[PDB]
């Protein structure tokens, strides 16, 4: 009557910049398409069926029209799925997608299920950030409201200013995050992770042309040089970040299967990892975004480690100041930080990037045969979420 | 070749606001509000017979259905922070419809059991005189789904017909089952049943055009409790062409927000908190789209074969009348000993503020357990997307 959760599975889509190669996608078929394929994958080798899945949780920040009514459920039934599967879907913000992945184990750890899929998705060309909040947005607080909590560039700004980060610093930051993105692709370190996806094919204006095609790969990738992020001009005035700096609007989404250990065994699946310690905290409003700084804190205390264990790390790059802000606090090796790229280059689409957070640094972990990732995500509403996990 | 670092979850508090209706009592507090003000009412609640504090809370987990405007934005967080609570308290906003406050307490029940955290609170909020069933979907709802699509999922009022029509349910079964809901409901109120239960809520009045007047009540009722006799519920007109179902044989429009406080069992105890249930099975299920609200069947079930039971060995059944003929559906399939079901009235004259009802549910069950020394009891409600909840919780 109780569990031990281990991940058996994960896959992602290629993230699409907005309106770009997935913006054809209905949110609904974006995710149901990668739900799909992480039991479709699964299923290769195994006995394995998207019948013997008990429960979906799929992070989606702006849950609003094609992202409303819990499309994590509207999804796997577009996808032709089976109805007896339940669904949730999750808002804890840019921490979704991870959080996902925290609540399906903990499902498995009560014994409630011995098999669920942590997904995440955000369809951002369709559904933009704050299409949830309606036209008036002073509505959404109560009168009451008097905390000096910031907007995303405003807090990155403050950010960067409490560590003293430079454009110099956040310039040389972006270049290599494309640096990195770029060698990953041309090395083949995201061919195991990435489902092609199908999609509708695009004119040059954004109707359908009747072509419908697999896309690959990652569109957010392009050439950068420290001279070109030097032309760039900054989001706010008397900014610092500009678009070569601070994560991209997307399309995507990635899926994860777990089981309880026994009965991952029992149809013939590998236990590929597990959690060490989760977390999701609340962070200091003021600054916002520098939550990471906490829920790492939070993961390798619970885990008893220190960052020096930690083979791969993973942070969201929201903006290059929430990454450098961790990194002058723990002091890890940068060599070991998003080491095939980050949000800046890959793109964010904001409730999936969890769970395609968890799905990169697991495959990074078997491809260099390590053993111990963190994944760690600033969010909205000053909260982040954390997670250590190790290879079986 | 390995164990594990896992926790015993256990209810140590629960608490609910009043339910008001539509325009009515609680319709002049802004959302997050409501559910700050009963998110702080658990903690305070539990810190009477302790220390433990707001801050000593980990993580919340909330459900709301319509998340758009007031209650977009992860309103538990938003909640939080606006009720003064410690800012290092996470925060999670769930949605599986209808079954969003009742899956909140299998969530947070979860990650005490994984070790994640040790102390978390379970809740849900919907204000919805303020943000109205469909405000999330958009101008257009042809546009929220695919065009692929091509189900037959029906509407709630369409599927509570098809779910009469499936068990041969009559106007005269419904009218019943109405009446007993009021009946049930105005006894357990009189008796001050929900008195142990219920934190008051003070709330700026509206006047009719919906417009403040300056005054603040306190709110300590359920609004929806009305005289209602066998002859009046068959005077009234179906909501839809040639059904059976009425606003006297449908869950009301409403406002509310309720909480549960979850531990691991040993940290209850180093502060001095009595556990006071566990869940001894639980179930998110998904249920037959051509009926859609007729899920409770198939979560019952999943819960009763888990937990190695029968219906005949629960005391206490919170089945949410979200429409008469899915009770009487259910009843048809399961064979309950009525008397058993739905003691203190449901959310026909309660009331159903969909995002908090599966809070309230568990927090009604517990207490009524708690009222009459009973061990086990069975909630389950069915949801929007085709989909069903069921716990079966026991006393401690
Ligand atoms: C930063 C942001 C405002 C940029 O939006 P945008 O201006 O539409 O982005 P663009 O792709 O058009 O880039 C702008 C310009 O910079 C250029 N550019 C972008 N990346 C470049 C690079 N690596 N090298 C050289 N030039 C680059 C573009 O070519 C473009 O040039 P232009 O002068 O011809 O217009 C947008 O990405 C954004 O909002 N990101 C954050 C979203 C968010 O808040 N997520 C949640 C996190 S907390
Ligand atoms: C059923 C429903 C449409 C009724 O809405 P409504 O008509 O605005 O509700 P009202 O309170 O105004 O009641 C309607 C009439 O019935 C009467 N009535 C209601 N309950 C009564 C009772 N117990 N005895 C006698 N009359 C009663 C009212 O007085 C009223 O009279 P009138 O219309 O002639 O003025 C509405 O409550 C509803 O949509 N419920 C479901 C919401 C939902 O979908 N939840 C999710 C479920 S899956
Ligand atoms: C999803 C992102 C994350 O968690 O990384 C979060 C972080 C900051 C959030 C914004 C804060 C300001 C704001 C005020 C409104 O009234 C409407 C909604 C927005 C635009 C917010 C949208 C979501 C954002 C971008
Ligand atoms: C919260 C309820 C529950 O879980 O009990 C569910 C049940 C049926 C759901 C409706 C189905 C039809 C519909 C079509 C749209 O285009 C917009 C959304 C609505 C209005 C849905 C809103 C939520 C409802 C009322
Ligand atoms: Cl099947
Ligand atoms: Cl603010
Ligand atoms: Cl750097
Ligand atoms: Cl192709
Ligand atoms: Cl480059
Ligand atoms: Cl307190
Ligand atoms: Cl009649």
């Amino acid at each position: 009557s109780m569990g031990y959760p281990v991940i058996v599975e994960a896959t992602r889509s290629p993230i699409g910049k907005r309106n770009g190669w997935l913006s054809g996608l209905h949110a609904t078929e974006l995710l149901g398409a990668v739900q799909k394929a992480v039991v479709d994958k699964a299923g290769i080798q195994s006995g394995l069926h998207a019948g013997d899945v008990e429960q979906v949780i799929g992070g989606c920040v702006t849950q609003f029209g094609e992202q409303s009514n819990n499309i994590s459920r509207v999804a796997w039934l577009t996808a032709g799925l089976p109805e007896h599967v339940g669904a949730t879907t999750v808002d804890c913000q840019s921490g979704s997608g991870q959080q996902a992945n925290h609540l399906i184990a903990g499902l498995i750890a009560a014994g409630a299920i011995d098999v669920g899929i942590a997904c995440g998705i955000e369809a951002m060309s369709r559904v933009g950030l704050g299409a949830n909040a309606g036209p008036d947005r002073s509505l959404i607080r109560a009168q009451s409201w008097d905390i000096d909590l910031p907007n995303q560039f405003e807090a990155a700004e403050r950010i960067a200013k409490r560590r003293g980060i430079t454009r110099e610093d956040v310039d040389v930051f972006g270049l290599e995050s494309q640096r990195r993105a770029q060698r990953a692709w041309a090395e083949g370190r995201f061919d195991r992770e990435i489902s092609p996806i199908q999609a509708p094919v695009l004119d040059e204006q954004n109707q359908p042309t009747g072509e419908r095609r697999l896309v690959f790969r990652d569109q957010g990738l392009r050439e950068t040089t420290m001279a070109g992020l030097g032309e760039l001009k900054p989001v706010l005035e008397g900014g610092i970040h500009t678009a070569g700096t601070s994560s991209q609007i997307s399309d995507g989404a990635a899926a994860v299967l777990w089981m309880d250990e026994a009965v991952a065994r029992a149809h013939g699946l590998t236990p590929r990892a597990r959690i060490v310690a989760q977390a999701l905290v609340g962070a200091e409003p003021y600054y916002h975004l520098d939550g990471p700084v906490q829920s790492t804190a939070k993961v390798l205390e619970k885990a008893g480690m220190k960052i020096g264990d930690i083979d791969i790390v993973e942070i969201n790059e929201a903006f290059a100041s929430v990454v450098l802000s961790w990194a002058r606090v723990h002091e890890p090796d940068m060599d070991r930080v998003n080491v095939n790229g980050g949000a800046i280059a890959l793109g964010h689409p904001v409730g999936c990037t969890g769970s395609r957070l968890i799905t990169t640094a697991l495959h990074e972990l078997e491809r260099t045969d390590q053993s111990l990732a963190l994944i760690t995500m600033c969010a909205g509403g000053a909260l982040s979420t954390g997670t250590i996990i190790e290879r079986i």
